[PDB]
């Protein structure tokens, strides 16, 4: 599909057996999702942006479906105000910017 | 152009007659640039990101050229970790997401 940017580019994703809403975010290196109790091992990380840093849990090789497109990679879980699909997964679903 | 996302989507911008590097950020509603001198009036504003809120100087109706495409719109100036081009200007240059 083609998504215009008049409004936030929100899509439905499937992760951990749950459906959520997330932004297709070309400014996020990696994917960051709202607090969720995923199974498996993780490693602590600190990620910074406007306003400062938040603490997150880094889970590797997590399966995510984004608008029916399957992907697998790193997901950072923590107290983010929004779910963002980052470049690490956007490349996997074939997403580009065009103008 | 069609821009893939294996690397950060960094581009050259022109604002106030100076060239700069900036990130095309579909997850940003607004455009936020690092501290710089900009002519004209401005009003104090607050913006929130992943890590909380910061104080910015809001410049309205500013000419800015992004990878050869002209825009005129609001530019927030303040202690952002990186220059971000957000949707208020991405729409002006006709940028969409495609996969
Ligand atoms: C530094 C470049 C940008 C800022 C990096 N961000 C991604 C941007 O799209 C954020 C997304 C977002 C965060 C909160 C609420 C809504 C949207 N938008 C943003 O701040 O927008 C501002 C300006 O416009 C306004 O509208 C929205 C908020 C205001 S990040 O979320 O901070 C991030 C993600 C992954 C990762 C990191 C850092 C570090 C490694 C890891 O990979």
């Amino acid at each position: 599909p083609q998504i215009t940017l008049w409004k936030r580019p929100l899509v439905t994703i499937k992760i951990g057996g749950q459906l959520k809403e997330a932004l297709l975010d070309t400014g996020a290196d990696d994917t960051v999702l709202e607090e969720m109790n995923l199974p498996g091992r993780w490693k602590p990380k600190m990620i910074g942006g406007i306003g400062g840093f938040i603490k997150v849990r880094q889970y590797d090789q997590i399966l995510i479906e984004i608008c029916g497109h399957k992907a697998i990679g790193t997901v950072l879980v923590g107290p983010t105000p929004v779910n963002v699909i980052g470049r690490n997964l956007l490349t996997q679903i074939g997403c580009t910017l065009n103008f």
